[PDB]
């Protein structure tokens, strides 16, 4: 069994009968546990439970095994630990199915295991003192970023073809361009986080369900299996009128298309690499006959709006810390977390409930500028999905004794730039997907990252598939595979 064909081809294949339901998932629990012990990806297996849906299991995904990133979203009767030290040690497994693990069953996935993550997805690497760091399956000696950074990993793995994560400030994206697969955070309110309402409203509605895989087929068949509005749900996403494994081969003709290839901000410099591979993607859809141009939205020159996120970040932190005490039933102290985390609990004891509607207006705020540059007429913005070389393992973790005085540690410096051409969006809350697109000098996976209007999966997964065709990426794999 080739475990490099994607979740569609994989589905066909058990459909066809050419291989049974029993082998694609023997054959690929066999492959976890040979080459996941590398990489520390999957860091709770659920191969039993997988082997009893494997039976049961139905659809058009009948017997395709998934990951499900073990932060936000819960499978019933499951391990759940967040990565938080305090919470691993307690044994607490979850109640209930989320809604989405509901529905990737009801479509014939069966859950494998839960994916490897910051604590409470707090950063912009993947090593939890909880579980240990996840390491990169094209370079061990690199980070997978994060927070989603053990599906993403997963994925270029072959661990699974498809896998879940949540994106904040860029938490889906930026594994799959430090990983080399394709990672989309969908329009805010297409993908259903609940039954639970988890980080102060999904972090203000800036928290999107998100999703990975290797084609972007099986991104557009994701879609079709977990959206949709679900009770209690905040926000919503427009109506798409087709399903999206139907539209994604739609000609969208020529769109008005802008490029960025530096840093709007001007506070460091894009990486040269990182931007050619933008630049080149560029290209490509100019060759495909869009209206290609340098141009980007002006309120991308400014990041003001990052210091009003993070003290909403500090609260919804503080409060995820207050909720995970009272599933196990006592209250967490400094010594249940790590030392990033504990800090924004005094944090947010500073912060009025004035100062905190006044941040969340910021946003909305910003949104708009944001938004305002497809209202003008443009259709989509083509730029890198991270902003620099893939760190090493160890680097963006900052030692107990370090003073970050004020903001998030992921907000910083080196982190920084793992999630500044990637936040905004999430504040937009616009569609945005990272394409394997590009590859370092030194064989780091490079993203190339499309933006498409708020609502609009249909347009971003059409001009995907065109890149894809352009720029084909499936021949490429970690040499962690041979
Ligand atoms: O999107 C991410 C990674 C960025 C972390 C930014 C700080 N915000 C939070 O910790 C809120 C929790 C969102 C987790 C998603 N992770």
């Amino acid at each position: 069994v080739d475990l490099w064909q994607d979740a569609t081809a994989q589905a066909e294949l058990v459909r066809s009968g050419e291989i049974s339901r029993t082998e694609l998932l023997e054959a690929t629990i066999a492959h976890v546990q040979a080459v996941n012990p590398e990489i520390n990806a999957v860091i709770i297996p659920l191969f039993e439970k997988a082997r009893r849906e494997s039976e049961l299991a139905s659809g058009p995904f009948a017997g395709v095994p998934y990951l499900l990133k073990d932060l936000t979203v819960v499978s019933q009767g499951d391990i759940n630990t967040s990565s938080i030290k305090g919470m691993k040690e307690s044994g607490y497994r979850a109640d209930h199915d989320a809604y989405f693990v509901q529905r990737m069953r009801a479509a014939g996935f069966v859950l494998l295991g839960k994916t490897n993550t910051p604590e409470m997805g707090n950063q912009v690497t993947t090593e939890p003192e909880a579980w240990g760091a996840t390491r990169n399956p094209w370079n061990l000696g690199r980070s997978v970023g994060g927070s989603s950074g053990g599906s993403g990993a997963a994925v270029a793995a072959a661990l699974s073809p498809v896998a879940h994560g949540n994106d904040a400030a860029g938490a889906v994206r930026i594994p799959a361009s430090v990983c080399g697969v394709v990672g989309l955070k969908p329009t805010r309110g297409r993908i259903s986080p609940g039954p639970l309402v988890t980080d102060s409203d999904n972090v203000a509605g800036a928290a999107h369900e998100g999703l990975f895989a290797r084609s972007v087929r099986d991104i557009a068949a994701l879609l079709d299996v977990v959206s949709g509005h679900r009770p209690g749900d905040t926000f919503c996403a427009p109506t798409a009128s087709r399903p999206y494994a139907q539209g994604i081969s739609e000609n969208p003709g020529s769109l008005r298309v802008g490029v960025l290839t530096h840093n709007p901000v001007g506070d460091f410099a894009l990486d040269p690499e990182c931007a050619a591979a933008a630049r080149g993607a560029a290209a490509a859809l100019a060759a495909l006959g869009h209206d290609v141009n340098d141009a980007y939205p002006e309120a991308l020159g400014d990041r003001s709006f990052l210091k009003d996120y993070s003290t909403i970040c500090d609260v919804a932190i503080a409060r995820e810390i207050e909720r995970n005490g009272e599933l196990i039933g006592r209250p967490l102290t400094e010594d249940d977390v790590e030392w990033t985390s504990w800090e924004m609990v005094k944090r947010a004891d500073q912060v009025t409930g004035r100062a905190f509607a006044a941040c969340v207006d910021e946003l909305r705020y910003y949104a708009g500028k944001v938004e305002r540059w497809w209202e003008a007429g443009w259709d989509l913005l083509i730029l890198p999905t991270v902003t620099r070389q893939t760190p090493e393992i160890g680097e963006l973790m900052l030692a107990k004794g370090t003073d970050l005085e004020g903001r998030q540690s992921a907000f910083i410096s080196g982190s920084l730039q793992m999630l500044a051409f990637t936040v905004p969006f999430n504040v937009s809350g616009q569609p945005a997907i990272s394409l394997p697109i590009g590859m370092s000098s030194d064989g780091m996976p490079i993203g190339v990252q499309i933006v498409a209007a708020y609502g609009r999966e249909d347009l971003l997964l059409q001009v995907a598939a065109q890149l894809e065709g352009a720029l084909p990426w499936v021949a490429r794999r970690p040499q962690l595979l041979n």
